[PDB]
């Protein structure tokens, strides 16, 4: 039979309430549903589709590797995964890489590593993880425990112990929870799902200093801010603060499920044979696509084109706002942007987002108070503009 | 750029010591390395590539969805994921499914669901998970804590609490750890990684009765035993015991990263909006490939073919064994097969598997005492007979 939106409510464990309409194909930043209706996509796969939909180069790298082999599992290395490791190593502070299949898997590896590193060098008691309220790090028991949203963790207790949460951008708060017993501090350089809130340069530099004083590993969760999103390859290059461990996923594979953990030689050393692993991680199909993604994103032209796009979005969202008075602030960095709703409209992000979709434009929320834009890094000027026209018309209807 | 095996030792976090040769392509059950050497592949992707390397239909289904769209994140459903969900529902005891990226993510979803379920119907004190010594269920902190190889978890303490391990196949062992505080019992229908140990029928009925008496969810981890592996679509069907949750990954995707949680209506009801999720899970690329795998594997010809192929392997392993006296036993079901080394060859499975690679056959281990075979369910009669000739050669060298 045909497939209907009402099938989703009989067949899926109900953790999501997705859009009333169902996408069937797309190209760059346009996407179309089963009845031909056209959307401009500023969701961008939740900051994943860095190169837009059905990119011809990503396709050709896909079918080219797909016609050789897809997977053997990690008893055997492959050429694409090694080339992909080299690109990441050459391009970042990393000296070594582990590949996995999601952002949570990447953060599981990172927290595992910092645990074993501290145990091995200082002893079993040094196990403290400090993370930040409002953080999101994934949905595995360990990563959702690391996450700063107790409503996502509470139901699944007992939670792994020795995790504590400081207030984001609050140096003294973090300082109070970081002592010689801390093995890791995990922080997103911009909080993503928690509202598109960027770190300040002094906050990060202060976490770097605290980690050094207390021999703790600093982990940047760059799952959302990485691979071009901010206008440098990783947000840490923008802030100018270097972590011991950096995690990466989402846009890494331009839509193919991939993630990775980047590490210094010193940290890498501690993960000996059999101490972590993954069936699919490092397959050559993912690795061929991620390799092409990095080839295309990590160029001066694409990245400066991200800085430029930030200004086309912020200028236009600013003039929409003057006209309609929805938001108190447009914030973020590169093409991760949040519109903060005002006192009159607070908690209403999702209704604006639903209006947007009726008007032909896909936008995200980030908590009930922020409308979040995470479009393709190659969205064209014409796409930004027509998308923002439809968002204008939706703010129109919404504001009454 | 030049790529060599010594690059693996410099670029990769060193959790794997993989083969000294590097695959570059395959077709059916043959694989070829960078120098053109040819291997018969009885490792099967570690029971993932259920239809062999580079399958033309799996590439046609891949290229087809790749050219419409790959990903949106789960704010938007898609036709291939729904169709995949409905195949799974139509073919098993399930009413709903959840999609993720890996068998560990599948098992996280099932262990989370069992905990919330307990908590919501009886109170937050009912949190206990019973697993089995030598089980493998993944590398996330929660799932490696549920698996029964403490060597894989101890470095990463403190572990999530309330987990206990009973002895596999020992119903009194299980009985002593399962009580009214238990939310779940999770078990592999054949322990895979732990030696290719099949469950007995009485053992699995015993856990179903115990879970019934104590109101605990029974979870079959069919990540390895799933999707045709045993000669039935899923092992639980061979055994006539029905779980409350089943997890599936590996061969589900024929090589593409995908996994699923299969649930009855009453368990699915428990995971309400926002209580869980995943960026990549359920994308249409994965669902389009898995959809195709299910279609090609779930037929009476493939599945009976897996019964026939079991006999090819065992008839011939027996005659190798008659010549070299290596194995006390040949065990398993359909195409998961463990050859158990004799006391005179105890702990030498990996050495055997190295010799087999030298002779052009890829095989696995399952602990140091079992040689494991997990080939493609569509492996040909010629490929079986050529691979065993080489495995026989490799046995002869090994015995001197
Ligand atoms: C910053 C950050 N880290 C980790 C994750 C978990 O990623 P995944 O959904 O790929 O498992 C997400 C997803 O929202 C995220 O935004
Ligand atoms: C029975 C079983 N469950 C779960 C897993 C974890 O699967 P993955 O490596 O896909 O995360 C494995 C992998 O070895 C397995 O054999
Ligand atoms: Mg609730
Ligand atoms: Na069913």
């Amino acid at each position: 039979q045909p497939i209907t939106r009402e099938n989703f409510d009989e067949w899926m464990i109900p953790v999501y309430a997705p859009a009333p309409f169902i996408p069937v194909r797309g190209e760059g930043s346009r996407l179309w549903d089963q009845q031909g209706k056209e959307y401009i996509d500023f969701a961008g796969g939740i900051a994943v589709n860095a190169l837009g939909h059905a990119h011809p180069e990503l396709r050709e790298a896909l079918n080219e590797q797909a016609s050789k082999f897809w997977h053997t599992g990690n008893g055997y290395t492959n050429e694409p995964v090694l080339r992909l490791a080299k690109k990441l190593i050459d391009a970042t502070f990393a000296d070594r890489v582990f590949f996995c299949n999601s952002g949570a898997e990447a953060n599981e590896a990172a927290l595992k590593l910092a645990r074993k590193f501290a145990h091995d060098r200082y002893g079993s008691h040094k196990s403290g993880i400090v993370a930040f309220k409002n953080a999101f790090h994934g949905r595995t028991l360990f990563t959702v425990s690391a996450g700063g949203q107790p409503a996502y963790s509470q139901d699944f207790a007992p939670l792994p112990a020795d995790i504590r949460h400081a207030a984001y951008n609050d140096i003294n708060s973090a300082s109070a929870l970081i002592d010689d017993s801390t093995c890791a501090v995990i922080v997103e350089p911009i909080q993503g799902e928690g509202g598109v809130v960027p770190a300040s340069n002094a906050f990060l530099q202060g976490l770097r200093e605290l980690c050094n004083r207390h021999n703790a590993l600093l982990i940047f969760d760059e799952v959302q801010t990485g691979v071009g999103r901010t206008g440098e390859l990783y947000a840490y290059m923008h802030y100018g603060v270097t972590p011991d461990l950096l995690t990466t996923a989402k846009a890494l594979g331009g839509g193919f499920p991939v993630g990775a953990l980047l590490a210094t030689e010193e940290c890498a050393r501690v993960m000996t044979v059999g101490t972590h692993g993954t069936t699919y991680g490092g397959n050559p199909l993912a690795s061929a696509v991620a390799g092409k993604v990095l080839e295309l994103i990590n160029t001066p032209e694409m990245l400066n084109g991200v800085k430029q796009r930030h200004d086309w979005f912020v200028e236009r969202l600013n003039t929409i706002n003057h006209r309609y008075g929805l938001f108190s602030e447009v914030r973020g960095l590169g093409l991760l942007i949040g519109c903060v709703l005002n006192a009159d409209y607070a908690g209403q992000a999702k209704q604006i987002s639903q209006e947007a979709a009726k008007a032909g434009v896909m936008v995200l929320i980030a908590g009930g108070n922020v409308v979040r834009f995470a479009p393709a890094l190659n969205v064209s000027e014409e796409e930004v503009t027509t998308g923002l026209d439809r968002f204008a018309a939706a703010c129109e209807h919404f504001v009454s």
